[PDB]
């Protein structure tokens, strides 16, 4: 494939145009009172929005080069989210902001590599602000707090949200299903949850969550690489006439069995999806059995002679539910005997006597919990299926704000977080006159978020900003009622986690583009 | 096929371009300062990175000559790094450097036959004064020094390195494999290595390597080229129920029976691959059986009468790991019995009795050595899965210019060594005129690099370089810190040599250049 | 002192040089940056690094200078490098004075191509 | 008018190939085997001379680089003729000579000024040299 390539400006310039479009198009719907886009459908009537994400998801330009610039942006304003649960937009905002004056500034004859370095220290710098401006969130009062907040005003929610972690505790593992009347309900379940993905996005079957929930399907406790599929054959057919989903977990699997699963599903048969296993080496030994356990399932170890072909359901494990997202796995009410499984336990807790190291003590220690841990579960009451589905919705969105906000605190949502920390640091110096500007860009840039929500909102965002700046704390402009105050006791905040994240993220990409001087891709 | 032809100046401006570009690409991400480039994905996000050799590796122009210009470059700068573990940025680098001004004299009217010659003149002279500079690497201090230093600081590292040349030696056969625990682990086991590559590129599962690494296959041992298909059919599906990879070894393999495998396992069940047997005609008769010994596998002789088709995993032999890349193949612990394998040794040691020769005794020796000298493997220790594959790999890269700080010393390593062999025969003179031309393009381009990262840093060039020349030895600029200093002390060298290596390369390609009269190539 | 010594003397002497405002004390030391132009043009115009003989001619005092023809420094003076005090000046004055004018440029009108 | 304005080797180029051709056409009238040029005229019926001086004035350029390079060299080959009527082809060649040479020096990275002056001094060496030679007709 013979490449097209620029250097400098031309290449910079494209990605500038690039980022530009996706931003001028998802930033428009920022505010409470953001204006609305239009994405086409292909078949039918053409979807109206003013959700960022959604926007953002159908953007890809033409031109190759600008296309990237934007992409670029995308990904890790995907990651902000990824990794805080919201500002995906704003962060795009702040990103704009940035890349815009900064990449004049190159352009304009000043050092881009100082430029980055300003900026960086002013989001440093103002990352700390955050830190301090920050209102914990411990007790279950604030717990609820924030989650009817985030809820919208629906104290109910917010309520079992801190019984939830009043429960398995603030890391307690909890998960949503719907609710089967019309009354809520949380319950406490043996169960278990650990970071691995799917191994085929082809796998979800939620495509608005982007997640994979499957119905008390079985379980497979492999210990090897699977690449053949022939050693499915056996059970893959068992669970086929089994009329069951079915889980799987071991070493990894090779696109020989792998790809094949995956239109195996994506319209086929059986439908089923799988995720490697939790630690690596020595640790996935042990690893892999706890969940044996708590499922009730066999573990299959080449290490013994075993094979697949040589397994039946008898040797598959099970639980009543199941979710997976990009990068999480997590089981539900798994069958395994309360005598096994609190045995089990013993076993650990024992091993854990050995104290031969605080890091093999904390890591028995973190399989104890898991494993005799459990996993909290909610079922969304609701009147109709409409509000049903609806409201369950709103609910894993409170509870990840919530666990923000309680990892790392919450302030000021109104953009409100960025002007103050903004005009705090505002004499902040760097060495290189050109860090100055690197610094300005920076804190300038933060203002962003708000001049564009009083914008969308029909306001004056030179004025609004201005008398915002000049209050201090979490005092801001409530755009939804255009009213100030405390954005905090106003019911305006963001998890002080979030901002930050989408503020680093923006900042990472931005001197990224700024220290590009070469961009190579395919020819139109 | 229609070629179209170019010739002197027509021909060689297209191959300058050409080369150019591959250059002004790579050149930018040079320094410890280095800018970065972006390499569009053709699915999803585009990549960022400032890595030469990432970047050369996708760079091919649109205009044939200009891209065979390219091409040459990358050619000859690959196998640099090929004999040297690294420069394969720095080379073209300085190759541009050389072809640029030597390139202008030839369209100048000065004559390119001496160019050349007082180019290599300059070089030839270059390279001994880098014997010079060059500081030994020989005591285990010198050896976990440059090691820890090229992994970053990390003493840990450095060690394990001098411990393993330490157990087999410096010419001992050292390998990485990924830690089962948080433990590094070094191991000495039955195996061997040898030079001979894959005969098929789509055998590597390590892309980002271009090596194979195979889970304890099969090994089989022929004796014949096989070109049909039809001998592996018995044993090809013994090892596929076997659901083990396979390993080949013999005189060679005709497509027939290779391009099927080469298919047989990109996306496919049995995924397999073989290469090229060691020494030619007589060598390689024991050269295979030692193997045999190691592996405990069995050697099929056609000259015996026996065939492939009667063959059943009890001739095949075995080993817990291998490896094979671009040209070299490296197995790990055969299962073959030590009674075997040092009996074998016993065999073979007796027959350097005769030594009716310094090349038969010298021979017989060698293959000792492999049988018995073993291989040294290692296991990286880590807590994360990340951190850990992350650590192995820059393990392996710091073994790599050990074994070169070994074999040639080392010296300054911020472009340092070529600044200060160049400052030094400055008076260096050729017959022609157009002789003494080529050696000062031979020795300004040397410059090169330095000012490269100078610039990259977004310092000044030719003031640092200045006052480079200044000083003497290894003294030099930190980049890095912005200090200058004993660029050795301060733990910046490059093992001698590579740098000879890369500039050796860049300045053959050069003149080969300046020498070419002629393109052809297809039409477009 | 000619090799533009001279102005890159008076720029060191102005080192301390301010005015009402920040935006002004650029304004200022753009201007003397700009006055190590001449003899770096010089230079430049002897195909060797502008920026590494300044330095040691800045590193000197007095009539301290690079001698470009002789690539070789010394007292510019004494070897008969004399630039008329008048044209040093009026070079300097003139310069500045549109100059000045040209970077406060908003707008610009002109017929069309 | 507008200008264009070309700077070193680029400049350079167009001006030799300017020279040349003018050179290129001058040459040719060189000595008892010189050949003849033919300077076309709307005027009456085309001109044949081996004039070197009457080609050089006839050479113009469209292009207005390579033609400046040409409408200088055609200078030497005047002021030659208005020194002593002849020797005109022969100044001409040493200058497509010396200049061809020079630039490739200037090519070569020499500072063009020293280059003119060695030019120059050898010249007035050369010159004293021919008083010595020349010998009474
Ligand atoms: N028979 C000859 N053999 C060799 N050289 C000759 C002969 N006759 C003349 N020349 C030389 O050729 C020169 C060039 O003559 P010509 O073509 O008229 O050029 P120009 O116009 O410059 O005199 C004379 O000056 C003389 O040196
Ligand atoms: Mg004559």
């Amino acid at each position: 494939a013979a490449k097209d390539v620029k250097f400098g400006n031309d290449a910079r310039v494209k990605m500038l145009r690039g980022v530009n479009v996706l931003a001028d198009a998802v930033k428009v719907t920022l505010g409470p009172k953001g204006r609305n886009v239009v994405l086409d459908k292909s078949f039918g009537a053409p979807t109206i929005t003013k959700d960022g994400v959604s926007v953002a998801r159908e953007i890809e330009l033409e031109d190759k080069f600008e296309n990237m610039g934007a992409q670029m942006v995308k990904e890790v304003a995907s990651k902000a989210n990824d990794a805080a649960g919201d500002g995906t937009t704003t962060a795009t905002v702040l990103a704009q902001a940035i890349i815009t004056e900064g990449l004049k500034a190159v352009a304009a004859g000043m050092n881009p590599m100082d430029l980055k370095r300003g900026i960086d220290k002013a989001v440093t710098a103002a990352v700390e602000e955050l830190k301090a401006l920050s209102v914990p969130c411990s007790d279950s009062k604030a717990i609820a707090q924030v989650g009817t907040i985030s809820a919208n005003s629906d104290e109910t929610v917010g309520k079992l949200i801190a019984e939830a972690m009043d429960k398995v505790g603030k890391e307690g593992v909890i998960t949503v299903e719907d609710g089967t009347g019309l009354q809520d309900e949380l319950d406490v379940v043996e169960g278990m949850q650990f970071d691995r993905g799917y191994l085929s996005p082809y796998f979800i079957n939620k495509p608005e969550t982007g997640a994979v929930e499957l119905e008390s399907p079985f379980i497979l406790l492999a210990d090897k690489k699977i690449s053949n599929i022939r050693e499915m054959l056996p059970v893959l057919e068992a669970v086929a006439k089994a009329g069951k989903p079915l889980l799987i977990i071991a070493e990894d699997v090779e696109g020989e069995a792998l790809a094949t699963l995956v239109v195996n599903t994506m319209r086929g048969i059986v439908k089923v999806a799988a995720v490697k296993a939790p630690g690596f080496g020595d640790r996935r030994k042990a690893m892999l059995q706890d969940i044996a356990t708590l499922t009730g399932g066999t573990v299959i170890s080449e290490e013994i002679g075993m094979e697949l072909e040589k397994a039946t359901l008898e040797d598959l494990g099970q639980a009543k539910r199941v979710v997976i997202n990009k990068d999480t796995t997590t089981i539900i009410d798994g069958v395994g005997e309360e005598a096994a499984i609190q045995g089990r336990v013993a076993q650990i807790r024992q091993q854990i006597e050995e104290a031969t190291s605080d890091y093999d003590r904390e890591k028995l220690q973190e399989r104890v919990a898991k494993l005799a841990g459990g996993v909290a579960v909610i079922k969304v009451g609701a009147a109709t299926e409409v509000e049903m589905k609806e409201k369950k919705a709103r609910v894993e969105d409170a509870l990840h704000a919530t666990r923000a906000a309680v990892e790392e605190g919450v302030v000021a949502g109104g953009g409100v977080a960025l002007i103050r920390v903004a005009s705090k640091l505002a004499d902040l110096r760097g060495q290189n006159e050109d860090q100055n500007v690197g610094i300005k860009v920076a804190l300038r840039a933060m203002e962003a978020p708000l001049r564009q929500i009083v914008l969308n909102c029909g306001e004056e965002p030179s004025v609004v900003a201005n008398t915002v700046k000049g209050g201090d704390g979490n005092y801001g402009y409530n755009a939804a009622t255009e009213e100030y105050g405390n954005m905090i006791d106003m019911g305006i905040l963001d998890p002080t986690k979030v901002t930050r994240s989408a503020l680093q993220y923006a900042a990472s990409v931005a001197g990224l583009m700024i220290t590009t001087e070469c961009m190579v891709t395919d020819l139109p």
